[PDB]
């Protein structure tokens, strides 16, 4: 079973929050976050509720510290379950200009480097085809996180991100 539980405390301690299923805002029952364990399932915490302002992928395990998961600060909010379509296929689309313009590249695996493997500095459109992936500010899988589960990201506002700014990208296996 999937679930995860929120610590207000660091190392499992304090007031706590369960949560089996998607929870769109719970700042009622938590009002920071220094530790979490995931039991099972992969999930996505945000910063705020909605499932908006800074978020991270959490695969299970124990994270005794907001640093663990990369926490930007001890604020947490709302989360959700991601769930991997089976088969276990991947297959994303890329587009250096917003609208699904500009060069456009599809590929199967992960990239830690997008000015290096397709000489982009930005990614302004994406189409997700197959699998669940993620988009990361930095190069090697750092900085900003963006989850990417739907289908159709005509300007990066559509997956949370304030700006173009993508230079790495990957599947969730985990």
């Amino acid at each position: 079973g999937t679930k995860i539980t929120f610590y207000e405390d660091k190392n499992f301690q304090g007031r706590r929050y369960d949560c089996d299923c998607d929870c769109a805002d719970f700042h009622t029952y938590l009002s920071r976050c220094n530790s979490i364990k995931v039991e099972g399932g992969t999930w996505a915490v945000y910063e705020r509720p909605n499932f908006a302002g800074y978020m991270y992928i959490l695969p299970q395990g124990e994270y005794p510290e907001y640093q663990r998961w990369m926490g930007l600060n001890d604020r947490l909010s709302s989360c959700r379950a991601v769930h991997l379509p089976s088969g276990g296929q991947y297959k994303i689309q890329i587009f250096e200009k917003g609208d699904f313009s500009g060069q456009m590249y599809e590929t199967t695996e992960d990239c830690p480097s997008i000015m290096e493997q397709f000489h982009m500095r930005e990614i302004h459109s994406c189409k997700v085809l197959e699998g669940v992936w993620i988009f990361y500010e930095l190069p090697n899988y750092r900085g900003r996180q963006y989850l990417l589960d739907k289908k159709e990201y005509r300007k990066p506002i559509d997956w949370g991100a304030a700006s173009p700014a993508v230079q790495s990208f990957r599947r969730i296996v985990e």
